[PDB]
């Protein structure tokens, strides 16, 4: 595909990753790229950093303020006080500043705005932070923490009360307990009241309470958490944690009748011998249509429809796509038809794996539901490619120089029979120094670097009291962590379905 007959599809995550290739190629002349940034559907990452090498974007500061950012440090004093207020805005400016000038701007902003005036004078001191927790000043708490890091103090119950109020709280809370950072902050947080937290923050200040044997603490956040989460998956791991503490036999009950197919759910119906739950089974007559399952254009047109519709056009499209050559779109459409209640998990361009065994089938399979709901032409905003998600790195590491594949191309990742047949490989690859499906999954969604290291730790996926669900909820990215939960889910599933069970209470223990 040309740059110009590109230019007439939609913008579209496709033919971003198409206008990659070409700008990786050098086929974007500096003339190609005038209009090109209208093309692209989301402007970030590589495609940007590589536009930008042939015209260097100039914006963008605001017509309104252009005079402000013509002032340095020197010369602020001679600044309009709307010049002056904006520039303070920026903390790397006001460490800038000198020390006499922060004085002075200190006194002009004291009535008018305290919030730079506690900045400012926080500044003349060794720690900004301690002076800015001294004043319990919120919003300044929160831009210190995002200018640095470093910076840990112990909080008392008032400041660490009034901190999730600020927008900022979730990602910091969760930020310094996943990553094992700011201990004082973290040992601070014991204090926080658990009607004054929710949702995924009451989940996490749970996860720290247990950090420190706080089991009493714990429990009472994971029980705000399991009341106020809005999804059941989330409800059933905040229950889960409420049972694992206080043994409470009703909550185990609750997570054993959930609607929500998990690890923590599915763990509950085998303690308490209540029968694999429901999965449908989607067989569909007709055995094609005229959609190209491998036209990745013709995906993100259709997948755009299948979001953006009412009821009764899902059920106009559930009846289109009612065929087994677009089972895994029939599959979506009806996901989204039954408004998430029902159990799929199809099995498609099922000849080119059932040579392998079952276990191999099941981890395949797993990973390719997580990936892509098994949708050929698949992409990420990484530009992972087809069915089982490959990076073109390694894809043509594995086509070209190993398999020696003739005139591989990476689009051949939208093949299903060599998104398995690659799948298949790296799984070998994987499992063969990993053993565990749960840390594969990890370590094929970030690497196996990564996994490695997390596994090299003596605080990770070792014995204790609560292992090996505590370090679960610790795997350093929040994406790692929440991928692995779901792939070993799946291939319990699968396992199941293909009439090769395991206990998922076995997968648990040779985690340790
Ligand atoms: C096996 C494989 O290629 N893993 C990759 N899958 C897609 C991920 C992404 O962030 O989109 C990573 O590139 C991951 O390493």
């Amino acid at each position: 595909y040309s740059i110009e007959k590109l230019k007439k599809e939609e913008n579209s995550l496709a033919k971003d990753y198409y206008i990659y290739r070409l700008l990786e190629k050098n086929k974007i002349s500096k003339k190609d790229a005038q209009d090109l940034n209208s093309h692209i559907f989301r402007y970030i990452g590589k495609i940007k950093s590589e536009l930008e090498k042939i015209i260097p974007l100039k914006p963008y500061i605001n017509p309104k303020y252009a005079k402000c950012y013509t002032y340095t440090a020197n010369t602020i004093l001679d600044a309009n006080l709307t010049c002056q207020s904006v520039r303070l805005n920026s903390l790397v400016f006001i460490a800038s500043l000198n020390s006499k000038d922060r004085t002075t701007l200190a006194q002009t902003f004291k009535n008018q705005r305290p919030d730079l005036t506690n900045l400012l004078l926080a500044f003349n001191t060794s720690d900004p932070m301690s002076y800015i927790v001294q004043k319990e000043d919120i919003n300044g708490f929160f831009k210190l923490y995002n200018y640095s890091k470093k910076y840990d103090l112990d909080l008392n119950t008032s400041l660490v009360n009034k901190l999730p109020n600020h927008i900022g709280f979730k990602d910091f809370a969760q930020n310094i307990i996943i990553k094992k950072e700011n201990p004082k902050f973290r040992h601070s947080m014991l204090e926080i009241n658990p009607e004054n937290v929710s949702e995924d923050s009451a989940f996490y200040l749970g996860v720290n309470a247990l950090t420190y044997d706080k089991t009493e603490l714990a429990y009472d956040f994971f029980k705000k958490a399991a009341q106020s989460f809005k999804s059941q998956s989330n409800k059933d791991n905040a229950i889960f944690w409420m049972w694992l503490i206080k043994n409470n036999e009703e909550d185990l009950k609750t997570l054993s009748q959930s609607s929500s197919l998990n690890i923590y759910s599915l763990y509950a119906k085998e303690l308490t011998n209540t029968p694999f739950p429901k999965i449908e089974s989607l067989n569909p007559s007709k055995k094609k249509n005229n959609f190209n399952m491998q036209d990745p254009f013709a995906w993100q047109k259709i997948n755009k429809q299948i979001r953006d519709a009412n009821a009764s056009q899902l059920d106009v499209l559930a009846k289109e796509f009612d065929t087994q050559e677009t089972l895994p779109i029939y599959a979506y459409i009806l996901e989204r038809k039954n408004n998430f209640k029902k159990h799929y998990f199809i099995m498609p361009y099922y000849d080119n794996i059932k040579d392998y065994n079952k276990t191999r089938q099941a981890l395949i399979l797993a990973i390719a539901r997580q990936e892509s709901r098994f949708i050929p032409t698949a992409i990420s905003v990484s530009y992972a490619l087809g069915m089982m998600q490959f990076m073109p790195f390694l894809a043509n590491h594995i086509g070209e120089k190993e398999l020696k594949i003739p005139n591989f191309d990476q689009d051949f990742m939208f093949k299903p029979e060599i998104a398995y047949y690659f799948g298949n490989y790296h799984l070998n690859y994987l499992e063969s120094r990993l053993k565990s499906p749960l840390f594969v999954a990890y370590a094929y969604n970030g690497g196996i670097g990564f996994t490695n290291r997390m596994l090299a730790r003596n605080d990770m996926f070792k014995t204790g009291k609560f292992e090996p669900f505590l370090s679960m909820e610790l795997v350093p990215y929040q994406e790692s962590r929440i991928y692995g939960k779901k792939v070993l889910a799946n291939y319990i599933v699968y396992r199941h379905l293909l009439n090769d069970s395991i206990k998922i209470s076995d997968i648990f223990e040779n985690l340790i």
